[PDB]
Order: C-alpha cells, then sequence, then structure tokens
C-alpha cells in the first residue's frame, strides 16, 4: 500500500483505490494503473520534473529503501495478477529489485522529488508507474 500526497491530491495505484477515492475522483487510467483523488488537507510530497534513471524506492516487504537504476517510461507486457489480466501497461519503468503484491504504492524518488510508485513485481524485477509527465499535479 502507499500513496503520493501532493497539493490537494492523493495518487494511488488504481487497483488499490478505496470507495472514498472513487467518490472524490480527479483522474484515473487503467492502462497506467493510476488513480488520483482529492484531499481536504495539503500534502508534503513534491513531484520530480526530470529524466533521471537512478533513484531510491521503498520496499514494504523488506522495510528498506533500495537504490536502483530504472528504465525510461515505456509500454511493457505485464503478466496476469489478481487485479489485471496479462496486458500492456503504459508509462512503466523497470528495475532489478524485490516487489511482492503488497509493495504496490511504495515511492520511487530521485534528487528532484517523487518519480512514481511501485505497480508491478515478480521474477526479481520491480516496476514503477511514472508520474513525472502529470504536470497538473503541481497546480489547481
Ligand atoms: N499494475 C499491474 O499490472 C500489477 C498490479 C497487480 C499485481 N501485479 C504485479 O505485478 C504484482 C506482483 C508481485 C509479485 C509477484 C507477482 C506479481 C507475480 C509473480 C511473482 O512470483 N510475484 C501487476
Ligand atoms: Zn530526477
Amino acid at each position: 500500500s502507499g500513496a503520493i500526497y501532493v497539493g490537494n491530491y492523493r495518487v494511488v495505484n488504481r487497483h488499490l483505490a478505496t470507495h472514498n477515492d472513487w467518490a472524490n475522483l480527479v483522474w484515473e487510467d487503467s492502462s497506467r494503473d493510476l488513480l488520483v483523488s482529492s484531499t481536504t488537507a495539503q500534502g508534503c510530497d513534491t513531484i520530480a520534473r526530470c529524466d533521471c534513471q537512478t533513484g531510491v524506492y521503498y520496499c514494504s516487504s523488506r522495510r528498506k529503501h533500495y537504490p536502483v537504476s530504472f528504465s525510461k517510461p515505456s509500454l511493457i507486457f505485464v503478466e496476469a495478477s489478481e487485479y489485471y489480466p496479462a496486458r500492456y501497461q503504459s508509462h512503466l519503468m523497470l528495475a532489478v529489485g524485490h516487489s511482492e503484491p503488497g509493495d504496490c504504492g511504495g515511492i520511487l524518488r530521485c534528487q528532484h522529488g517523487v518519480v512514481g510508485i511501485v505497480s508491478t513485481g515478480g521474477n526479481g524485477l520491480v516496476g514503477f508507474a511514472d508520474v513525472r509527465d502529470l504536470l497538473w499535479l503541481d497546480e489547481e
């Protein structure tokens, strides 16, 4: 589990969104595994605006933050899980690291701020849903 709290937005994995998220919906995209809902309180996270390919992510199944090298956001085939059939996921970045289903939501960050959240796992790989192109998270 986990979310990004930027401005009056909460960014979560679409497959982990709650009823309150769907009832306060700002934007969602199944192909990216992302959903954004509105919040009453302002958050403290800042979004990175860059093309870094190195950063650090939080792994809840290890209680550890790991430094990783990751690919650029791309269209990647992801195997079936209990939330989606096997399909192509867009804006996804891969790295070598540990990721169990419940690790979804952990933040990946670089020197500029939050880059994305854990969205996929298995086979010794971790995949992150990028948020750096969502410029509207910084306003309104
Ligand atoms: N965004 C997505 O499509 C993900 C959301 C739902 C779940 N998805 C995952 O990848 C999560 C995942 C984590 C660990 C494993 C596995 C899956 C299958 C193989 C294995 O041995 N371990 C897919
Ligand atoms: Zn960066």
